[PDB]
């Protein structure tokens, strides 16, 4: 049986909120809740008297309670038994001390492959209240605007980038996910492309019998590291709100290796307490700051 997750007591002197600018987080949530940084001190399991201090992120639910990301409040991992990797489309959520439930991306495990899940600078998921209302979220370290793609060669963002993503909804006490199967060959997957020349985002989060109807981006504008606009699913219009995540990557000398915005996430909101509401997150599969396209067609290098 899945264990009940207890809240973290952040009033402990060993758990200290991190107010540094470097660790500031941003969350998109449908009905409250956010990811928040802490410095946490814990006794060593191995060395007497030794205290171990590390940076952590906790999820603060809409009720104010804090939860860690751990082993039982994540998506089911795909099987490792063949080359094939299939993400199951339905997942149990972990019950909470409050009577709510929680789930977040299974970021942590190796040889899953499945690049959308390999998030390093964000998380996405959902919290359910004891009353069965849900707040879906995507939050993380925002992509600094000064190191977005193209800024180093033009002074502003330019070109295009394509992201490999997963969508999450909550249906009937379970988390349900968009179709994803890999074998960088992808049998089924969901892709979003940002055109920084035109400031547009396009793409489709692919549905199935569990997730429900696909979510098609319709008119989404991109301003700096944030975006917003409309999407459709089954005839219903939802409001898209999201952003680009992850700092830039540098070579040892300080030279830019990859721009900021290597991850992406957000929410799609079809109405207060709508079961269609979604969060999503994923990773940058490809980018080209020099692309002069004016459309949101995907980049498709092998």
């Amino acid at each position: 049986p899945i264990p009940v997750l207890r809240a973290v007591d952040t009033t402990s002197p060993n758990i200290v909120a991190d107010t540094s600018t470097d660790r500031e987080q941003r969350t998109f949530a449908t009905q409250g809740g956010s990811v928040k940084p802490f410095t946490i001190t814990k006794p060593s399991p191995y060395i007497p008297g030794l205290m171990l201090t590390n940076q952590e992120i906790l999820y603060q639910a809409p009720d104010g309670k804090y939860y860690d990301f751990g082993t039982y409040n994540t998506l089911i991992m795909p099987s490792s038994s063949t080359s094939a990797r299939v993400l199951p489309n339905s997942h149990p959520m972990q019950p909470l001390d409050s009577g709510g439930k929680m789930i977040a991306c299974c970021t942590n495990q190796t040889s899953t492959g499945m690049n959308a899940l390999r998030l390093k600078s964000m998380q996405f998921g959902a919290w359910m209240s004891p009353s069965k209302t849900v707040s879906l979220f995507a939050g993380g370290t925002p992509a600094p605007t000064d190191t977005l793609q193209g800024v180093d060669t033009a002074g502003r963002p330019t070109g295009k980038a394509t992201y490999e993503v997963i969508g999450l909804r909550v249906k009937n006490d379970r988390a349900v996910t968009s179709s994803y199967e890999t074998r960088g060959q992808v049998v089924t997957g969901s892709f979003l492309t940002v055109n920084f020349n035109t400031g547009k985002l396009g793409g489709t989060i692919v549905g199935n019998s569990e997730f429900g109807d696909s979510i098609e981006m319709r008119d989404v504008n991109v301003n700096g590291n944030q975006f917003s606009g409309t999407a459709s699913s089954g005839g219903h219009t939802g409001q898209v709100s999201g952003g680009l995540f992850a700092k830039e990557e540098r070579f040892y000398s300080g030279t830019l290796e990859h721009p900021s915005g290597g991850e992406i996430g957000g929410t799609v909101n079809f109405g207060s307490n709508s079961p269609l509401n979604a969060s999503f997150g994923g990773t940058r599969r490809e980018y080209n700051a020099a692309d002069t396209s004016t459309d949101t067609s995907h980049l498709v290098s092998p």
